[PDB]
């Protein structure tokens, strides 16, 4: 038996509402290959493309006329032919893709929709598009017929910077998988007890506000959640400090347009708080908790004022600060969407989410349901006065009747379906529900037995229970009461995105599948299967993941690497890659090598195989986890020395390089033959067709 590539369309994840295979060859891929565009909006779908296969594939994909590789924008594209009496889209999010050997045709409802069809076309090319080095192979696109849309139009990931801050680059690094799974949110939980993490200014204050917002930033950026306060397997380390820069936070929006990727920002109230009234003097005033002490501006960030904040529910100015943040939020998200080349009509989501968790109750100036009342009351109606939607958690549900008619609730902990408040609000309020329930979408519920996390959502909350659920149902309402899922990366113990991208992968690609994916497409072992090419690509991103037991798909894979591009060094040169998940060493990898020349016969070659990292689960030090203990093994970099007389030629030589790779640890060895042009001991050229490209 030998390893191929999976049929490409298997691959796609999430499942298409539409897939089959077109009569014929394969389309191929040229150097030179471009891309012809109806409508500038389509550029960014492009660039994705263009971002991956420039580096991997030496691909320009340049914009032109009458292409082979062509998107059209159709407000009116009908993929509906293909919606059963059984399923239900989101039709903005639509794409068609029709190929055969001499064009790949793209329709596209919106221009979301078109970066959704370039990850599909990137799935379609293979695991290996996200190469740090450019491949031997050329790249195709299978004749295919492919009619897609999601489900869900609400498609998330809620990270929490608050406890534990993630640096512009890490959060970049999230967008970029959350977009290859056609995820279109991101949730930002911008505040906490224990930080605050976008900078706030005093540009565009309201008449009479004297509040100097910059104290936010400075002290509570400050702040983080405290190892000192655990007595569990807790990181002995402290939270990550720092903050965004409003520049940084204009950065972060804009690259997430560019990825399909719309903003929602949390500045959760009247609980969960305490970042606020430490980081705003001005905050400190009527029913808010804890009080500063002994003439202090601000309370002091200590082990009793955890889980015992709340904002003045009774003062005007904590809804003139909230206004201001609710403002500059704003003008930070419109500035990001203006950096970006997406339609601010898509990218600008009217939702604001305001928590809504209970705050502390210390003094007598009401009961904490009536303070929560007044609290989501007055901002929700600061809300409803910007034109968005509120969003509130559970908790917030106690304020149904105060906070605005058509408000959302984020659910999270117990049963929706039997649910009265949730009911009401879905029922008699016009309310809709995202659904992150902790048992199918909380990361830190730790992926499986052998992990250390938190365990009372599931024991472990597999990939299993991050697939095997119906959010609608779970709700107990009807679809268009559903606008989703998130999933919910909360950083008590997360200082890594190492370690927050060992929690949030492959469970994130279930719930991608969940928000995209018709309940009657879905297949649990169909899913696990298409794991062992994800896990490839997350590889080649270098992007950490959870080797899940349950995961029946494991795979090693072998690409060739274009030698032309590599030095040679002591006579020894790069030409291959091999991937697989869990390698400790190299030692179980056989590597055999031979170099053909024109006139020759196969000579051996010795092969020296490279792995910067090896495959470790978490590290425990003194009942805490180490930062960074569970990562994966680094891609294998395969050399081959080539013979002294070879590499001596005063003369062009052309040969024929077959590698071979049997392992250990996965039954289906892989072989690789490529040509390869050498002439003054460096390689000039790599071929894998059976003609030399000129
Ligand atoms: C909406 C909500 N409020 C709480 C709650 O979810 O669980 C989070 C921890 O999740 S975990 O660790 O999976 O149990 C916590 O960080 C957050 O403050
Ligand atoms: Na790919
Ligand atoms: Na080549």
């Amino acid at each position: 038996i030998s390893a191929v590539a999976t049929d490409p369309l298997s691959r796609l994840t999430p499942r298409p509402l539409y897939a089959q295979s077109a009569d014929g060859e394969a389309f191929e891929l040229k150097k030179n290959t471009c891309v012809s565009v109806s409508d500038g909006s389509l550029l960014p779908a492009v660039d994705v493309m263009r971002d991956e296969l420039g580096t991997s594939y030496g691909l320009k994909l340049a914009e032109g006329t009458n292409c082979p590789i062509t998107f059209t924008l159709d407000e009116n594209l009908d993929v509906t032919g293909h919606v059963g009496s059984a399923q239900s889209i989101t039709a903005d999010e639509a794409y068609t893709i029709v190929s055969d050997a001499d064009s790949v045709t793209v329709k596209a409802r919106s221009a979301t929709a078109g970066i959704w069809a370039a990850q599909t076309l990137l799935q379609l090319i293979g695991p290996w598009t996200n190469s740090t080095v450019k491949l031997a192979d050329v790249a195709f696109i299978p004749a295919v017929n492919i009619a897609d849309a999601p489900r869900y139009q609400w498609r998330g990931v809620l990270v929490d910077p608050a406890r534990s801050f993630y640096p512009l680059d890490e959060m970049k690094q999230m967008i970029d998988v959350m977009s290859a799974y056609k995820m279109n949110t991101l949730h930002l939980h911008l505040s906490e007890d224990e930080g605050f993490r976008v900078e706030i200014t005093n540009d565009g204050r309201a008449d009479g506000d004297t509040t100097d917002y910059t104290q936010l930033a400075i002290k509570s950026g400050a702040i983080s959640y405290q190892s000192a306060w655990t007595s569990n397997w807790s990181p002995a380390q402290d939270g990550r400090t720092g903050y965004w820069t409003q520049s940084e936070f204009i950065e972060l929006v804009a690259y997430a347009a560019d990825h399909g990727i719309a903003i929602v920002p949390e500045i959760d109230g009247p609980g969960h708080s305490f970042s606020l009234l430490h980081g705003l003097a001005e905050l400190n005033t009527g029913n808010s908790n804890p009080k500063p002490a002994a003439g202090e501006d601000t309370p002091a960030f200590i082990q009793s004022a955890q889980g015992r904040s709340s904002l003045a529910t009774d003062a005007d100015i904590t809804y003139t600060v909230l206004g201001h943040i609710m403002d500059q939020l704003d003008g930070m998200i419109d500035k990001g969407i203006k950096a970006s080349t997406m339609p601010a009509s898509e990218l600008k989501r009217m939702y604001f989410h305001l928590g809504g968790d209970q705050l502390f109750l210390s003094g007598g100036a009401g009961n904490k349901t009536e303070r929560l009342q007044e609290y989501l009351g007055r901002s929700g109606a600061l809300v409803k006065e910007r034109d968005k939607t509120t969003i509130v958690w559970n908790d917030g549900l106690d304020a149904v009747d105060q906070i605005p008619e058509g408000s959302v609730v984020q659910h999270w902990t117990g049963n929706a379906a039997n649910n009265a408040s949730i009911q009401k609000l879905l029922n008699q309020r016009n309310g809709k529900i995202i659904m992150s329930p902790a048992g199918n979408t909380y990361f830190p519920q730790r992926p499986g037995t052998e992990t250390t996390g938190v365990t009372w959502a599931c024991g472990a909350c597999t990939t299993s229970n991050f697939y095997q659920w119906n959010p609608t149902s779970s709700a107990g309402t009807t679809e268009d009461k559903v606008l989703g899922v998130e999933d919910a990366l909360w950083s008590e113990h997360l200082r890594s995105l190492n370690d927050a991208e060992f929690l949030m992968y492959t469970r994130m690609m279930a719930t991608a599948e969940v928000g995209w994916t018709q309940q009657n497409r879905k297949d649990y072992d169909n899913w696990n299967k298409r794991v062992g090419d994800i896990a490839i690509d997350l590889m080649n991103r270098g992007a950490n993941f959870h080797k899940a037991t349950e995961v029946t798909s494991w795979k090693g894979s072998y690409a060739a690497v274009d030698a032309a591009e590599q030095k040679v060094t002591d006579g020894k040169v790069l030409v291959g890659r091999y991937a697989e998940p869990g390698l400790t060493g190299t030692d179980g990898l056989s590597f055999t090598a031979t170099y053909t020349a024109e006139g020759g016969t196969a000579v051996n070659l010795p092969v020296t195989p490279d792995m910067k990292q090896t495959y470790s689960q978490q590290q425990l030090k003194n009942g805490r986890l180490v930062v960074n203990g569970a990562h994966m093994n680094s891609i294998v970099d395969v050399y081959v020395t080539l013979p002294s007389d070879v590499l001596a030629a005063d003369s062009e030589a052309v040969g024929r390089l077959d590698v071979s790779v049997s392992s250990s640890t996965y039954p289906i060895p892989s072989d690789s033959s490529m040509s390869i042009a050498i002439k003054d001991g460096k390689v000039t050229q790599t071929w894998t067709g059976d003609e030399r490209p000129t």
